[PDB]
């Protein structure tokens, strides 16, 4: 009865290789790195994983459904077959029906916590300076006030949140309207009406992720794309904290939601707070993250690197690799294996990968691709 995803088959033994994300003996967390350069069919693998998860959520602990949120940078998750097999809903970057400024949590000054994280996310996305970030928090607090939401009074926290449009309107209605990078970012963010403008039409993001949900980011500058991913993740994280812990029976933990970011390299480099929070804290809420990338490079970077939270790896071929990367991903100090792994990863063929399971066992693999399903 345990949820099994067929990743592929052993390169030599030919035996089926399974992923068991509910089984905490085999996998402590569901966090997953999928790596590959162009022409290695990694996206065909990622799609199999997702299609199977959607198909086999029946086997989830208590048979509970598994929400999957996919951030699709390159329009790779919207072919007819894939949407047919998953029943995936698609959202374009127009009037997204959720509101970054809506309130979740019970911390004191809750509205200010939300404004500050929003300002920090937007500051990172557009490289805004200290003063702009502060100004943004100030304008948002004024928008919360106009809406009867006030930081010292927690009884006002269930009222309808202002939206990004109200913040832009507030920017314009100032006595001194600076014509700077924040003005430009807001003019544009609001002009494209990326998020729903009507405070009343905002729905719950967390619940919006029922089944396979695709947010397609293609055709928008990387500032807006990254902003949408990070703001969606900030909001998601806040809701997830308030929804409780999954049912645990023996070695088996129920899976509630998964998040996928495909072409994650540039987003990861920006170091958005909420991604790290989800990778670290998702486990107890039944949430995991999958990061699909071209390079391995950006998994090792910084203290508490992304690698440090990822137990499952499916490494396809990569042009550029370093020793730092093998230490990061494989976690092996001896300089000789690093080289065979490196050259071996360099030699890997289309639809072949090095699968690292949750007990750190490496196995060359031939992927079960989506078309083969």
């Amino acid at each position: 009865t345990p949820l099994q995803i067929l990743f592929g088959h052993d390169a030599v033994r030919q035996n089926p290789l399974y992923w068991e994300p509910t089984n905490t003996a085999k996998f402590m967390n569901t966090n997953t790195g999928i790596i590959g350069t162009m022409g290695t069919g990694k996206t065909q693998f990622t799609k199999s994983l997702v299609t199977q998860l959607m198909r086999n959520q029946s086997y989830n602990v208590d048979g509970k459904p598994i929400g999957l949120l996919i951030f699709d940078y390159k329009s790779d998750y919207v072919d007819d077959a894939f949407l047919e097999a998953t029943g995936a809903k698609r959202y374009q970057l127009s009037l997204l029906p959720y509101n970054p400024l809506s309130l979740f949590g019970d911390m004191p000054m809750l509205p200010r916590h939300t404004a500050m994280a929003f300002a920090e996310t937007m500051g990172k996305a557009y490289n805004l300076g200290v003063k702009q970030r502060m100004k943004l928090v100030t304008l948002i607090m004024e928008c919360y006030d106009l809406a009867g939401i006030v930081p010292h009074d927690r009884s006002t926290w269930n009222r309808v949140a202002p939206t990004i449009e109200d913040v832009w309107q507030q920017y314009l209605a100032q006595e001194k309207v600076d014509e700077d990078s924040l003005y430009a970012a807001l003019y544009n963010l609001a002009g494209f009406q990326i998020f729903e403008t009507d405070p009343e039409k905002m729905t719950s993001l967390y619940d919006l992720v029922d089944g396979v949900t695709v947010i397609e980011l293609a055709g928008y500058p990387s500032e807006i794309q990254n902003l949408v991913v990070a703001l969606t993740l900030d909001l998601f994280y806040a809701q997830m904290q308030k929804r409780g812990k999954p049912t645990v029976r023996g070695d088996y933990r129920q899976l509630t939601k998964m998040i996928l970011v495909d072409e994650a390299d540039n987003f990861m480099r920006q170091d958005f707070a909420s991604l790290r929070k989800i990778l670290k804290e998702g486990r107890e809420y039944g949430v995991g993250a999958i990061l699909s990338t071209q390079e391995i490079t950006h998994f090792k970077t910084g203290e508490n690197n992304y690698a440090s939270y990822i137990l499952t790896w499916v490494i396809h071929r990569v042009s550029e690799i370093r020793n730092s990367d093998i230490k990061a991903v494989f976690n092996i100090d001896d300089k000789s294996e690093q080289e065979s792994l490196m050259g071996q990863i360099r030699q890997l063929e289309k639809h072949f990968s090095l699968y690292i399971d949750g007990n750190k066992k490496v196995r060359k693999m031939r992927d079960k691709a989506f078309w083969e399903l």
